[PDB]
């Protein structure tokens, strides 16, 4: 009760601890409203996100519960901390809400997109991604579903990883799946590289400033995907299930542009002889990232390694201690009664 207070933002009810002061909103995602907030113990900005009911269905109740189990057992510079997390209600009955509370970013990667970057930038933020990625691939995590909306900076060029990646919902809520590996698109199995083409999506919107493949449905989607890489080989289209594999074969067939047509060198600094033989370097990685087949997409680990990248490598950051994580399927009290016993720190 009076440990708590309440502000309005927007339609939302903030109740939070009295050291969180001064919230404002800075954006909103697929939970909802974030704010910026001043924390009057610790004497730093922070980020409040408000979790509303997570429990009330499936997808929502496996996203909070799997954010706040992960959150705890990662420790990494490019993985986002759990600094606090607590609920205004007072018991497991009264459970409504979870907030939870993070060090505070400058910036998302949509706004980092919407400016033209040096190599020393790009380059440094994506051996970021890179790092986090692989991290999570360390624990076993992965992503499937990474996107600049998800992404943080800092002023100084360091980056942070928001979620953890991978239905129905009765929202207008829209989910962004321009950055989708074709395994997903098409229903394939998949390995850690998944996560490599979406890398690769971003790091062509950060150069050329738009979305590479903005599909209003999957089927939209693939169409923009072979549009600008050409249609895959028949190696790729046996690695398919039969009702996928006929839709793909009866596609109408596209040729592709070269990487040099798609990324030409006009988008990349390259006045100096520096900058040419970096821009030749980015537009190679990009050629290995943005692969139709994943058995010929390269590896995270090769991108780590790669000339554009390798230039930053520690491993520290590169080859950390794997995360130890301590298929769920549950009802709505159920998932109440997990998620309420993760807030409180309860087994
Ligand atoms: C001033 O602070 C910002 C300002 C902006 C707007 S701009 C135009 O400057 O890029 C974007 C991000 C931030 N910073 C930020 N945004 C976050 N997270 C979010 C921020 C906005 C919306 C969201 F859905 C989230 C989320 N999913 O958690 C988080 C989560 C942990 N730390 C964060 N830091």
């Amino acid at each position: 009760d009076n440990n708590f207070y309440s502000v309005e933002i927007g339609d939302s009810t903030f109740t939070v601890l009295k050291r969180y002061q001064n919230l404002k909103p800075i954006g909103s995602g697929a939970q909802g409203i974030v704010c910026a907030a001043y924390d009057a113990i610790l004497e730093r900005n922070v980020a409040i996100k408000k979790l509303s009911r997570p429990f009330q269905n499936q997808t929502h109740a496996k996203r909070a519960y799997r954010e706040l189990v992960l959150m705890k057992c990662v420790n990494h510079k490019n993985i986002i901390g759990l600094l606090n997390v607590f609920t205004p209600q007072k018991s497991l009955e009264e459970f409504q809400d979870v907030y939870i509370v993070m060090e505070l970013m400058d910036a998302n990667l949509c706004q980092v997109i919407q400016m033209e970057l040096d190599h020393e930038r790009m380059s440094y933020l994506l051996y970021q991604m890179l790092c986090g990625i692989k991290h999570l691939h360390s624990a076993g995590i992965i992503h499937r579903d990474l996107k600049p909306s998800n992404i943080v900076v800092k002023s100084d060029c360091t980056l942070k990883i928001l979620d953890f990646g991978l239905s129905f919902m009765m929202t207008p809520y829209v989910v962004t799946r321009y950055y989708r590996a074709p395994e997903v698109i098409l229903g394939m199995g998949y390995k850690e590289n998944v996560d490599l083409w979406s890398v690769g999506c971003i790091m062509g919107e950060m150069v050329c400033h738009k979305i590479l493949f903005p599909g209003r449905d999957y089927i939209d989607q693939w169409n923009k995907v072979i549009e600008q890489l050409g249609t895959p080989c028949p190696e790729f289209m046996k690695k398919l299930q039969p009702t996928v594999r006929t839709y793909v074969e009866n596609r109408p067939k596209y040729a592709g542009y070269s990487f040099e047509k798609l990324f030409p060198d006009v988008l990349f600094p390259a006045d100096s002889e520096h900058n040419k033989l970096k821009a030749s370097q980015a537009r190679d990685l990009l050629s290995k990232m943005l692969v139709i087949d994943a058995s010929k997409r390269i590896s995270v680990d090769e991108a780590l390694q790669h000339p554009y990248i390798n230039v930053w490598y520690d491993p520290s950051e590169a080859e950390a201690p794997p995360p130890k994580i301590p298929e769920r399927e549950h009802t709505i009290e159920e998932w109440k009664e997990l998620i309420y016993k993760e807030v409180m720190d309860l087994e």
